[PDB]
Order: C-alpha cells, then sequence, then structure tokens
C-alpha cells in the first residue's frame, strides 16, 4: 500500500510542541496520548539522532506514512507498537550518541519502526504449526523475515527509498544492520544472544570494535526496545499488557475454533494465570535483558529501573 499524496504533505508541515521535546527524551516517555503527532515524532527524533539533513524531508515523510499504512489493525503488533519500539531505541541512542556510527544510527530508527511491518497477529508456531505459507517461505524467524522483505519493499517504491543517496556499499551495510535488527527481535533468538552477551562481559572479553559482539548489543538493544512497556509508568505498562493479551488471546481462540488447545497465555479462560505468568516474563525475560543492557551501556539503567518497579507491581497483585 502506498500512502496517498495528503498524508505525506500533512507531515512535511507538522511542528512538534516544545512542551514535548524535553519529555521525548525520558526512557519512561508515553506516546499513547498524542496519537496525531506519532509520524512527527518518528521526524524529530531521526532528525535529532542522524540531524536535520539526515535524509531527503520529501522522501522520509513518504516512507513513513507508507509504513503506518501497512501496519494491521490488530489489537498490539500495530503503527502504535511501532513508534513505541523507535522512541525507545531513540532514547537509547541519545543517551549513547557516539558509541554508534551514523549509518547504524540511521539503520536501527528505520529497523524499529518496520520491525513488525504487517503483523497479522499470528505467532511464529502458529504458523509453522497449521502450515501456513509463510512459513514454507521461511523456516525458521518466519515473520521477522517476512518484516525484512516487506520493509524492503516500501524502500522499492516511488520516491520512497532513504538510502539511495548512500554510496554503494553505505547502501548494503544499512540494508545489512536492518536484516539483523529485525530478526534479532524474534524472541526466539533472544535467550542464546542474551547468554552469550553475559559471558563476554563478565569475562571482560566483550569489545565493541568486534564487528560479532556489536551485532549481539544491537540484537539486545532492539529486544529491549521491543519489550520497553515494562520499562514505562505502572499505568501505561498495565493498559498496554491487555493489549498484548487482547492479541494472544484472539489467536488461541483461532485454535480453540479448529479444535485446537492452546497454552495458558493464549486462552482466555486463563485470564487469572496473567499476574503469574507476567511474574515469569519478568524473571527470566525482561529483567535479565535490561540487566545485561545496563551493564554495556550503564547510560540506560533507568530501563532496569523502570522494568524492576514494575515487577514490585506485578508481584503485589499476585499478593492480593
Ligand atoms: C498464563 C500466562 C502464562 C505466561 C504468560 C506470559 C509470557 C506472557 C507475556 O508475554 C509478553 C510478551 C511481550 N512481548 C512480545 C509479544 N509477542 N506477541 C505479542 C502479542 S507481545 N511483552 C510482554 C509484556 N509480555 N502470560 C500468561
Ligand atoms: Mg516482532
Ligand atoms: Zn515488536
Amino acid at each position: 500500500s502506498i500512502c496517498t499524496s495528503e498524508e505525506w504533505q500533512g507531515l512535511m508541515q507538522f511542528t512538534l510542541p516544545v512542551r514535548l521535546c524535553k519529555e521525548i527524551e525520558l526512557f519512561h516517555f508515553d506516546i499513547g496520548p498524542f496519537e496525531n503527532m506519532w509520524p512527527g515524532i518518528f521526524v524529530y527524533m531521526v532528525h535529532r539522532s542522524c540531524g536535520t539533513s539526515c535524509f531527503e524531508l520529501e522522501k522520509l515523510c513518504r516512507f513513513i506514512m507508507s509504513v503506518k499504512k501497512n501496519y494491521r489493525r490488530v489489537p498490539y503488533h500495530n503503527w502504535k507498537h511501532a513508534v513505541t519500539v523507535a522512541h525507545c531505541m531513540y532514547a537509547i541512542l541519545q543517551n549513547n550518541h557516539t558509541l554508534f556510527t551514523d549509518l547504524e544510527r540511521k539503520g536501527l530508527l528505520i529497523a524499529c519502526l518496520c520491525h513488525d511491518l504487517d503483523h497479522r497477529g499470528f505467532s511464529n508456531s502458529y504458523l509453522q504449526k497449521f502450515d501456513h505459507p509463510l512459513a514454507a517461505l521461511y523456516s525458521t524467524s518466519t515473520m521477522e523475515q517476512h518484516h525484512f522483505s516487506q520493509t524492503v519493499s516500501i524502500l522499492q517504491l516511488e520516491g520512497h527509498n532513504i538510502f539511495s543517496t548512500l554510496s554503494s556499499s553505505e547502501y548494503e551495510q544499512v540494508l545489512e544492520i536492518i536484516r539483523k535488527a529485525i530478526i534479532a527481535t524474534d524472541l526466539a533468538l533472544y535467550f542464546g544472544n542474551r547468554k552469550q552477551l553475559e559471558e563476554m562481559y563478565q569475562t571482560g572479553s566483550l569489545n565493541l570494535n568486534n564487528q560479532s559482539h556489536r551485532d549481539r548489543v544491537i540484537g539486545l538493544m532492539m529486544t529491549a526496545c521491543d519489550l520497553c512497556s515494562v520499562t514505562k509508568l505502572w499505568p501505561v505498562t498495565k493498559l498496554t499488557a491487555n493489549d498484548i493479551y487482547a492479541e494472544f488471546w484472539a489467536e488461541g481462540d483461532e485454535m480453540k475454533k479448529l479444535g485446537i488447545q492452546p497454552i495458558p497465555m493464549m486462552d482466555r479462560d486463563k485470564k487469572d494465570e496473567v499476574p503469574q505468568g507476567q511474574l515469569g516474563f519478568y524473571n527470566a525475560v525482561a529483567i535479565p535483558c535490561y540487566t545485561t543492557l545496563t551493564q554495556i551501556l550503564p547510560p540506560t539503567e533507568p530501563l532496569l529501573k523502570a522494568c524492576r518497579d514494575n515487577l514490585s507491581q506485578w508481584e503485589k497483585v499476585i499478593r492480593g
């Protein structure tokens, strides 16, 4: 789908309220209440991370409005999820600016905006177990490969390629930065990645100059951004969780119509077990992630602090 003439023109003429400028720098920033400003917020973030001449303003505004039109109206993995994940990446980048190159900053902001592109509200297991065409095309990381394929297709639209002004080597480097960042958002790969990084940090062998290490660090940054709803203020973290489960329970509903027993996280009859399962996700997934990200990039400590606050909140729910 391509953005209409009206859409990209509209955000070229957008102006961000100076009250927001101070707020958007904080890790806990919730975008939720500013729906009309989401595309323009992405523009400001790109222009503050990689400068006013980062990309052609027309091309960038067309790209952004076409990415919005290709996210589906599903409960969680929607346009709103994309800007939230891109905002968290901007906050990480701003706080560690000279650790990343211009090309990495450009790639990661665009990778986050496009990372769940064209999501059907179905997990990789649903598509693989029910022999969906996408699973025959992509054996592993099924949706994550499709999201990359879709990202490349928006760049192949008339006047959308924000990267063509890069040298041929810079272009292939950015397209590989994006492919790897998007694949790292498949939570199945996260556990292995975090284990290796924890190992390299403890032993003292982690070296950001080593491209293999750099790729794993970027991957952990993408996970942290993907799950950042656990780093928001408790009321926000709570309302987002209702959206996550609205999408998980809708997948389990499709399995129940096909005579299939879903796991408890995708079963709406198992709502009571959500506080306990959220506690488990914080203990095994969220806390380790932000703990390792803070060890590597100490300015990202507020993410570990906020995640720890919501862990204490989920424990409070469980206790009564
Ligand atoms: C009964 C029971 C058992 C276990 C669980 C917990 C594992 C789930 C909690 O999963 C998540 C996933 C997630 N982000 C990735 C996503 N993938 N697809 C989406 C849709 S959200 N972010 C958060 C805050 N929580 N819940 C209930
Ligand atoms: Mg995803
Ligand atoms: Zn995501």
